[PDB]
């Protein structure tokens, strides 16, 4: 966090890339397990002018989203907070693919399809539900209640 | 949290929207991942007199509820604490829709149908239980034990 | 919690029931999302001398149990630590209801049926297993292994 | 924890069994929901010489495992760290019983069978796999891959 | 961890291998139950010049991975952060065996199938999907949507 990025800054000013790389990598790993650091380190990576660190952190958080739906909501909001067309495409794909095998996401998506009301989102979701409903009766009654 | 609240307030009394926007957005992002911060970020949003921040934070916590059932009690109690006709509507709806596909919430709904003891709630939950038990024998055993 | 405790104390010496409601409500909500505060706010309510906040906290944590099985052990032990015939009945009921649809609890209760060894517990558990085994084939193997 | 430690030490030094018992019960309850304190409080149980506190804490942290697999790995390592025959006997039973209903453990056991390499472990677990695999189709593929 | 780190580093310079064993087991057990300490306890183990503590911590964290999918992503990054040929070998097998019985992992591996693009890993994933899809319709719809 704050002390790690401060040491990072001072080491980069001193030089010694062999130390700076390890400080950066430990920040990256701490960002994986402690998610409230993700919003920090990410915005740090942009400020240093390092596209590689920023892109790798985007990667880490995006593929961490598929194993932790709270981080999925985080990245789904962050996609709009940045206004990026890589985040806003790949998150809105991993979500509309993860909904198939994780069934509470199949309700988060149904709430987004009215809070955002995206036409393409709704037209995808209707097909998701119609494909699921014939092989999963709980999804059938879910389609009954959502109307 | 305390530091971001202090920063936002001090910026607000000295102006310079370009800093206020960034601090506010980072605070919302932090609140997405740290639910303990939410009850703070919400109230501060009300204090500034900006219904837009407060409304977006209600949005964030509400759609966070459908992917983290710990928050589903937080917002459920917060609806009574505020007495807002949206929270009391949409939170009740996402419960009586999420119960279809996540039975830990189904038992929570069965407990609410007596701790609040609302007639409209129980008489609707009867339909959920019937439609599930008709096509899923485990929920039929649940209906047997809960009666 | 310490700041909220101090604020509640300073509010109590001078009235201001609106301040009391605000601080107490923030304590209640903080207790919903940070379970290690549950035991604190519970007893602070008791020493303060208000049956209503105490019973509301008993409600909040009890219905939080059915959505977070880590708090289930907390309330199950706190029932005996208090000796309250309310907790010791309602928790011993939500377990023998929640086990029907959640199968990790179905081997938590089976540990109580020997570490407490109650006849009621063992009899009810035998009934639960006999009902589930004919409609959930996997649990049949459980009935074979728990021999 | 340090505050509760100082309070219990002062209570022991004076000889006020009521305050000491109460604060120890509060510590026990705190240990239920903040598991990174368990190995601490357990140790304190050995420090005071209270075999009863030691046994109750062993019970709490053991039956907490069947609802939180992180505590399951904790107690699984702690059984070897202590060398207690009850911990080593009973964790290697609640695990080989929890595996039947929770499939994430079914690839935690399968890693122990080689990292600890116990002959009895593998010879017992073969029965679990062969019983599940004929009544749960995914386990058939799980057995096809792990061979 | 920093306090236990300091105590251990002091004990290393004054002997008393029993004190060292004690602080070591303290750090190890704290690491199992609070994952953000792992990357710390690992690196210190390497710095002291004790391959055995480092190997034990690798064991513990890899074993914890199969019951905590966030540590799965942690070790999945750490594998290439070190470059070691056990993590890169064994993590890429506990994952491609855990995916069989965990539906969220089946949409984590499918992102790596392009984020690293390993042809043999893509073939492994196709084999997993083809085996699952004929005995689990959810996976059939997942295969349909993924293309």
């Amino acid at each position: 966090v704050e002390e790690l990025k401060r040491k990072l800054r001072q080491a980069k000013e001193d030089g010694d890339e062999e130390l700076l790389e390890r400080v950066k990598n430990e920040m990256l790993l701490l960002a994986v397990v402690d998610p409230r650091v993700l919003v920090e380190v990410l915005n740090t990576a942009k400020e240093l002018g390092d596209e590689e660190m920023y892109k790798k952190v985007k990667g880490i958080m995006l593929r961490l989203a598929v194993v932790d739906p709270r981080v999925l909501v985080l990245v789904l909001e962050l996609a709009e907070a940045l206004g990026d067309e890589e985040m806003k495409e790949k998150v809105k794909n991993i979500m509309l693919l993860l909904a198939v095998v994780d069934p509470r996401v199949l309700v988060l998506v149904l709430e987004l399809a009215e809070e955002l009301g995206d036409e393409e989102m709704k037209k995808e979701v209707e097909e998701i539900l119609d494909k699921l409903a014939e092989v999963d009766p709980r999804v059938a009654v879910l389609k009954e209640v959502a109307k």
